[PDB]
């Protein structure tokens, strides 16, 4: 894809993930409650920021960002969670799965943005990669 | 409807509105840019909070909150905006329209919650009513 | 009862609960220690505030608040905990039991204060109800 | 009266009281000086806020707030203080008298706003009632 | 006039202006709303401070400050605004008119205080002159 | 007594004193109201902290802290106040009496903890002694 | 005197007054204790600053500031207080007496500095005059 | 050019732009005044920082930064503005023109620094590019 | 000269000095580095503020401030420094020389502004004089 | 040993423990991850401070602190951990073991410093003892 | 001496030292100016606190603190500095001399307070000893 | 080497340097004391952070970080300092030597990480390079 197309897909995943971790946030069960309730909030706050940055990068690039939830679920590569009750372990396995998926997408973003000579989208991609890789480590350590 | 059903519809509108004012936030054109770009951010921050409060009130009430964007666009009473370029005036007319709609919904919430004896949902509804009514005044003054 | 009588009973429970969660605070055992030690502190800080608000509302109402620990254990509906060692689970079951009891009492407070036309005691009662209901949800989610 | 008429009278009293406690603020005499000089400042800061809230509630309600000092002294139920020297005791007796008067007015506001179905003016009235009742207690305790 | 007489007239204008910019604050109409609503608040906050400083300078000088709204409208040189709806432009023209008037008064204050050897009233007058002159520039630039 | 026995008695007095100064806090009468209402709050906040520190020192020492209000009134050396109305002077005489009593107890604590080689309980005791002695001076100066 | 000579005398009074209000600070007796203990601290903090500013102005002026307590008691016009116990009233009468004395000295400073063309010492003098005159008013109101 | 030569030219433009936006800052006319007066201040604060960073990067690189205004106007590629009165629109068109020019220069900087293996100058260039591109978008949206 | 002409010359010196101390800031050599690097930054921050205040005072006065670096080097009385390496001592001698020059200019400003009756420019001049005289003392002490 | 010799051994253990809890910090596995990752950071921050305080106390005492990692592993009484993966339980058992060891060492420090008349090293030792004893309690409660 | 007599002598030295380091503060000459000017300020701020603590400890002990500068120079063991110009080195040698003297006095204080059983004066003495010993090290390192 | 091998060597140098600058921190002698004592603290705080970041990057990369001081001195390229007394100049020469060494290592890290496609390790390396190059400049300027 072109850089802006990768950006729009990533933007779609951000809003879908924002909704998804809210689900984990509200419906966690178990003696783990306080910690995951607290952690998921920080996570969706981050997706809200990513959602906004991706969209603004797209307009700076001269293109159209997704502007409706309808376009978003049409472009996501993230499956929506319909369940309404979870335990810590399952929540972290899913978040880990989605994080690994985002990491691949940001690597593509970084690679194709570089070929186009898009210096600033590349550094944006590399910064998100850094955050994702640190969290993936922590998620994996937690599940070990 | 029952209190929790009104809450779920309101929750649906919150996430749809969150997306909608982001659109206004990114695509404003005109010498008004900085102000509306700044204002819309405060507004969607508020919808993000409302979205979370509504959902948690629903689980406290023993019911299921919407957990997917798909359920959300199925329950909204808010029309999604597909346009990608706006001028201050049109943005504020739409926001005003949606605010007036939310005010009616929160009045129903307050009324039916009261009949059920749901004291805390009533005060929540009345607090949102207060914020909505102050903003509606400001929106109308702006368009005068 | 009359509003001030409900207030005095609630005041009695506040100081008894203040002592009770201190017990949980000092005597928790288990890998859960840090979290419950931290949580119980926030909880008894809250009871200390409730204890003071209830008492001052009573004097504003023209009556006498409980002024001795002796009157307090004579008026409580809360059983004192004599054990000196606990595990997370048992602590949260007890706190949940006591919270549910307080919720019923604050509902009575709200109801009878309303019949007397006591507008401000009603809003006080409804605010405490809101906090109690949110915590009851979290306590229950934790024990699930 | 209608809700907005009660609001305008209350608005009139707020600006008149704002001026009145400034008088006490500047002209206190006695070893009590620092405390009452400090207390009266907090009090008129509060009236300035009340003055603004009442007025904005009136415009939100679709009516006209008082916009001149002339209309204000025409609508007050508060007598203006012409003396320019006071001692702690007399200052607190007057403030107490005026507070008791405001409490009756806010009770009417709450009652008539409720009959009209004005949910948000009712909660505003009840919140002011709470503050007034706490201060009335303290004023009375001080004069005992 | 004598220094204290100029001070009392200025004190009268301060409370009248405090009321006047509140009117502009509540009744602005137009796409300018947020800015002037915000600006007028800062302005009346300033008049509230000026009102208090003038009055306290008068008592320090051994005289009586105005203590009633009635004395105030009897001493002002500022005309009260009876209209209840305005647009940015008209609001700023009026504020500018009143600021220019205050500047002349503070120049007289500074001049006559100096002849009396009143060192501290002179520096107070000169400081207000500085603030007034900066705002007059900004008001004029705005209307250009 | 043994160090932990002195600690438990002190813990008992802390909760009893916490209740006692709340009484003074709510029921002060007189032109002194604001100051003593404010001072008593700081004092019971301190007893709440002392109550918690004493108890935790006891568990660190391998013993059982008091965990019920019932055990507390069985171990106190502090008489509970049944009156519900006081004037500044009487409040400070009582607080002074109780402070002098606590000072003797902390001196014993310091002395016997030292004989046992309990270095940290000794420094805790000496720190409380410092605070008590400064307050006793201020209380006495106030009553002079 | 010459400006620097007035400055040195003022510097002498500052350190003597710093010591004097410490005496009032430590030895106040009476139900007024907390307030005057608190007020005197703010006052000597101010004298410490004045002491430093006066001295640095003298070196900026090319002269020698007092550098010993011995030179200070040789140059003061302030009588040292040998008593070690006071009541609020006597403390404020003395402070008032000394403040009135400082005001005369700062007026001379302002006058002679002006004749010499010393612009910055004049504004320093006038600023201190402002603070002194406000406090003198408050001291006098307190003693009325 | 060599990296340090591009850096010196950029440094020259920074100080020239610092002066230029001050002009816009002082001489804006129109109902837009407050906003552009505020915005231009943030902009020249940024140029002051850029000016300092560029210069220090040059010395770190072992070369000489421009040290006089004379060398600066000899090296700029930015035309100085001699007019002394402007309206919002013209100010933003000029700033936009200059920003687009800076963006091209920072792209060259990034490109040539990379060929030389200058890792840190490249990241500096890319960070400035990011800020410039976001502002260019906002400037363009404003002028649309 | 007329007040505004003195102001424009001072404005010219401010921007030239801003550039000059940046030179000292970047090119200091010696074990003194950290201190002078830190000090020079505070100094040019001050000149940036002075530059802005002078210019705005000129427009408030109804005249034109310098708006180009070209006009600035045409009006300065300050010689630009072309050297690119310095040691602490030489830097402070130059800064001292320039400060003494600014002091003379601000004295003229104060004197001629006074003759014109320009009260606020006089206090501005006297405030800068105060800062300059304190720094001149410190600079001289440093070089002694 | 002599006081300074005990101090050097303690200093050696501090840097070794600093490294050891970093290991636990990076290599924790399990659903406990976030908590122990967070806790271990606070712990090694503390050892870094202890390391610095011990060393500076030694130089104040006129002796040489350890200045190389080589001297440190030669003087420690703490065994280094070579494993690179742990679970909460094992981490806390080790930390507990090392804390108990440090407590014995600080008791010796306190005892021998006292015999030498080293007042300040004694209070330092007693303060560390206090922190260690509180943590040992919490560690033990956690493992129960 | 008795504890209170040692305290009074120490109190005398505190005010004399407060004056002495002010002298160093104002009259330092040399490229060291900024650092010692800054350091001496922190030092006399400390003596001001020590002066107040010593005095209040004396009244808590039931004795009379020095209340005049005259009593102070009669009790000091510190020689007053009459010179008005110094260089870094001489300032630090003197401060070091006086610090070593204070250390001996605080050791006596600690020793005799202990024999009297004065627990809190002992900890006060030991805390000052700690601060003095750290500064003595730094002073000596500086002079090496 | 492979990226993780370079990371482990860098991690080894970080802990060795952390110890080394502590030595400079404790043992500086000379009138430079305060500045270098303060500077070295900021430096070792930085190495502590670098030590932690390097180690966590290694685990994120799927490898083992150094977990013992023993492995560290086996892998460093940094020579340990055995001396216990230094003067400013020697301290800065050593730090400069070590910084230049770290810069070469981070350049290798950046280069080899890039060949492996390790985007985030590259940006980490480039950021450290930026900090190192700025400090190297300052160190060199200081020694000039
Ligand atoms: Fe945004
Ligand atoms: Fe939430
Ligand atoms: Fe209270
Ligand atoms: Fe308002
Ligand atoms: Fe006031
Ligand atoms: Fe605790
Ligand atoms: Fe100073
Ligand atoms: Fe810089
Ligand atoms: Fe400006
Ligand atoms: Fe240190
Ligand atoms: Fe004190
Ligand atoms: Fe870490």
């Amino acid at each position: 894809m072109k850089t802006f197309e990768i950006l729009k897909h990533l933007q779609a995943d951000a809003i879908v993930l924002f909704m998804k971790v809210h689900n984990f946030h509200w419906n966690v069960k178990g003696t783990d409650f306080f910690n995951v309730h607290k952690a998921t909030e920080e996570i969706y706050e981050e997706f809200a920021d990513m959602f906004d940055d991706l969209a603004e990068r797209i307009v700076q690039l001269g293109h159209h960002p997704l502007v409706t939830l309808s376009e978003a679920i049409k472009l996501t590569r993230v499956k929506e969670e319909t369940k309404t009750s979870f335990h810590s372990k399952d929540i972290f396995k899913e978040i880990l799965e989605d994080y690994k998926y985002l990491e691949k997408e940001f690597k593509e973003l970084s690679n194709t943005a570089e070929k186009e000579g898009d210096k600033v989208t590349v550094t944006y991609a590399d910064d998100q990669l850094a955050k994702l890789q640190k969290s993936i480590w922590m998620l994996q350590a937690h599940l070990a």
